[PDB]
């Protein structure tokens, strides 16, 4: 899986995390380790870290 969909809204809290809305689709090329995965929004074009438990597959 390299494209994912948000299950919940997330508001960013620091300089490295990415805000996103429930249903927003995210490209995530590395999801093999950690609680935070680097994601790129297919909606907004913004990029940053998202919580691993906030997304489900979308490809």
């Amino acid at each position: 899986v390299t494209t994912f969909v948000a299950l919940y809204d997330y508001e960013s809290r620091t300089e490295t995390d990415l805000s996103f809305k429930k249903g927003e689709r995210l490209q995530i090329l590395n999801s093999s380790e950690g609680d935070w995965w680097l994601a790129h929004s297919l909606t907004t074009g913004e990029t940053g870290y998202i919580p691993s438990n906030y997304v489900a597959p979308s490809d």
